[PDB]
């Protein structure tokens, strides 16, 4: 009833693959087009399982550490946003993605950006 | 030899209990001082189990729904950052908190701040 | 030469005149479609007026103080992205909007967000 | 009367010179003292030039494109936050450092962090 579980795609091409469990769990993985990564990486999240019926969307966050048996990127990504239903329904999100510096780096550790999940691929 | 497992205080004094798993998990319990938020939380997130080794910092991120028993902020908060040990070890974060917002209101949706996590309390 | 002068328009419909001078100076106004504004709000800004010649963007960012004859909503937001010319000519863009709070509420001051600016308005 | 006109540091060191115009402008120098940086570069901004009197802050921005004539690192920040006055007055900050890519590294353009001004230096 979330309208969350199942595969999205971003702008860039990337794909989520999520299951919304019962109690607010998110769990999957996820497959970057950009960047230094390679085929899937583990993720994890928290939505709200009982949001608002007003027509606000969903609010939801997952992390991806950008390390696997293939790469390690030493960073990690967090997705904040919400899920808004209906027929073309979407995941809106901004992140940050923090990668590993030395003290005096820490300054420049952190980008920032914006992806909209779909349903369906863009082309 | 994560240096991650524990509990860790910000400036807000919020605490944040979290067990980093030999897979790179992250589970634990949120407990805000600031904000729309009665005490522990379900977070979940990931970090990077096999950093580097030249003085860099280890990268992490978790999110927190901000629905328990007793309230529902409609929220999400991710943290991304990274993990810097030694004598005074730190957890340097910054933070997207989302909330539900319609179809309108998206723009206004997120909120952006930093949170710098210690061992023991600030007073 | 810059491509950067004139009126440029968000996914929201709101309006963005600027002068990109000799001097790496943006001068103009903003007229914002949504949140607590009205009319023409004074701009100023920075942009790189030598950069690099391999396709790469021209980095640039700007400030709004929302205050004018007719309205205060006690903030700011500031832009950076860049422009990105050719054809279908943009300018994309993160942008960080503070209100005044007390200290208390400090945490909570800033929204974080993206706009998208192009030559023709969407519809 | 507005407490900000004045020179300013952060936490890296970095020296913030500005004047507070009458009629909302920011004008001033900045100096880095992390990354591709060398020497005063030209900044403006914009203030809350008749903020609330209940104790919340002043809502501010500026702009820096990091071009003189000694560097140019294809690059611009803006900081947004509020001036907080008092005995320890601050100009509490986050920003947003745009470097100008090629569309297909767009995604990657973009560091976000913050920055605390204080009135004497730290140490
Ligand atoms: O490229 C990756 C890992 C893959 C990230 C893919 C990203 S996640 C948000 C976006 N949405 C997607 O679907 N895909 C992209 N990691 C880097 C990034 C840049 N790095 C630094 C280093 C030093 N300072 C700052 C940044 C080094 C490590
Ligand atoms: O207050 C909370 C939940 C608790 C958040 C606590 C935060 S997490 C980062 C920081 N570090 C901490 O340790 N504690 C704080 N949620 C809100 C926030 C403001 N909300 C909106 C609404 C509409 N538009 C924008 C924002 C409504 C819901
Ligand atoms: O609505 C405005 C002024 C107009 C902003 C328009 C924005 S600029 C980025 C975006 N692009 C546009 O073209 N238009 C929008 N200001 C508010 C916002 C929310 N405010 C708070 C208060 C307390 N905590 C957090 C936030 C109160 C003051
Ligand atoms: O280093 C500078 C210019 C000086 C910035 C100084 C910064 S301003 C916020 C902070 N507060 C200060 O007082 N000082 C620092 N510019 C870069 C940064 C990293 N760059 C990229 C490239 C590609 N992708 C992402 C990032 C290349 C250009």
């Amino acid at each position: 009833e979330a309208g969350i579980t199942g595969t999205w795609y971003n702008q860039l091409g990337s794909t989520f693959i999520v299951t919304a469990g019962a109690d607010g769990a998110l769990t999957g993985t996820y497959e970057s087009a950009a960047g230094k990564a390679e085929s899937r990486y583990v993720l994890t999240g928290r939505y709200d399982s009982a949001p608002a019926t007003d027509g606000s969307g969903t609010a939801l966050g997952w992390t991806v550490a950008w390390k696997n048996n293939y790469r390690n990127a030493h960073s990690a990504t967090t997705w904040s946003g919400q899920y808004v239903g209906g027929a073309e329904a979407r995941i809106n999100t901004q992140w940050l993605l923090t990668a590993g510096q030395t003290e005096a780096n820490g300054w420049a550790s952190t980008l920032v950006g914006h992806d909209t999940f779909t349903k369906v691929k863009p082309s």
